[PDB]
């Protein structure tokens, strides 16, 4: 695992978004082979997006040919609403880029049947063999996307009932009223997420730091990616509170040796 | 409690050097009232002992109503041997300094009743009142003085068993023989250390690291936990001793004590 300690929460998202753009680059994405990419919604990941069309409107990065898998969507919320997933990444990033329809994939809350929903996303990941990169947060309790804290290393994608944390939390988007947060939503998977070449977790916040520490140092879902080949955790300094001194130390001169 | 988390060693030396010829000004010892000093020995209270001595030399202190206890010695070795920490405190400080012999107390490992010569240990403090600053060291895995690991927090001095772990250290002072070790010393107690006024540990070093993460951060288990429970604890270290300890303690501490970091930077 490669952790990637930045002073403040704008080094974080340009760092992370160069880091995408790097790798695009270094692949060259064509039709016949395209950069698939997994992505994540929220504030943290917002900067990022951010972060992203800015080198997009600098002529550094196409997103032509990367194809793209977004973590969750709520259910029986129309993708129309502004609140959505889809709306989220539509309004903040998929509008400013150069991105294709047909390479967008994003889970949806409104089918017949959400459980032949959630298999036909795996089986649309499959169908490109692998994830490339799939960046992702933590919350506060190191739960990834909306899979319970406690799930399982081999869990797919799935229909879930969001807890009493999420649902105040993403109160504050439904007008501060818990009743209007949707009950449910399709997430995928943990097993999902680590069958990805890359994950990149971008972790800040003062709320961030038993979980970065669970991540980083403890033996939590977010410490499978312990086990994980190429695992990348990018953070910001109040998220190291909890770490070691030598665990930071050691990985700021790593990161100033490259 | 408080952390002085320092730099490297020689600052580990300046500052609590700086610190015991502070108190003692400010405490202005006379030969009623004398300024009781508990001592180590080892390495690290070695460069404490040397900075002691150019402050001396400098005018800057006097230790003639100063009165030392030291914190252990070895049985059956001795004391003119060169190995003994009667030997160690007369070569490396008192023969430098202007203490008078009288002030001096050590623990004497070849008397005829071991627990006599402890228990009149304890009355020659009690004869003087407190112990005003009891400077110490701390183990590798956390014991103090000659304590076992799981000493009584209200143990007084007394003659113990060095350790396994204590005899194979040590023994490259003995002609590299576990066996030459001196296998009992003499030791003040950790509740004869808790009774002290105030207590400052130097603790340098990465091997040190996981003690000075159990005396701040762990709860109270190590001997050198039983820092927790005094009224007023100092701990002076360097950068290589903080590398177990989280980050926010790192840096509660370094702004907490920032006056005292500048003071030797």
């Amino acid at each position: 695992m490669r952790l990637i300690p930045l002073h403040n929460v704008d080094q974080v998202a340009k760092w992370s978004a160069r880091y995408i753009v790097d790798r695009i680059n270094q692949f060259q994405p064509t039709e016949a082979r395209p950069f698939v990419l997994g992505l994540p919604t929220g504030g943290t990941p917002l900067k990022t997006y951010e972060a992203l069309i800015e080198l997009y409107k600098a002529g550094e990065v196409s997103f032509k040919h990367v194809v793209t898998f977004n973590m969750d969507e709520y259910v029986g919320l129309p993708k129309e609403h502004p609140e959505s997933y889809h709306s989220f990444m539509y309004k903040n990033f998929f509008d400013h880029v150069d991105i294709q329809e047909k390479n967008i994939n994003i889970l949806n809350g409104n089918t017949e049947d959400h459980d032949a929903e959630c298999q036909r996303y795996e089986e649309k990941i499959k169908s490109y063999g692998k994830i490339h990169l799939f960046m992702g947060g933590v919350g506060v309790d190191g739960h990834i996307a909306f899979n319970e804290p406690a799930s399982s290393l081999s869990s797919r994608t799935r229909i879930k009932t969001l807890t009493e944390d999420t649902l105040i939390a993403n109160s504050r988007f439904f007008d501060n009223d818990v009743n209007k947060v949707p009950k449910y939503a399709l997430t995928i998977g943990v097993g999902t997420l680590l069958d990805a070449e890359e994950v990149m977790i971008l972790v800040t916040g003062y709320n961030k730091a038993q979980a970065l520490q669970a991540a980083v140092e403890g033996s939590w879902t977010v410490t499978a990616l312990q086990m994980h080949r190429r695992a990348i955790i990018v953070c910001d300094e109040p998220a190291t509170q909890e770490l070691k001194v030598k665990t930071v130390k050691y990985f700021t001169e790593l990161e100033a040796s490259a």
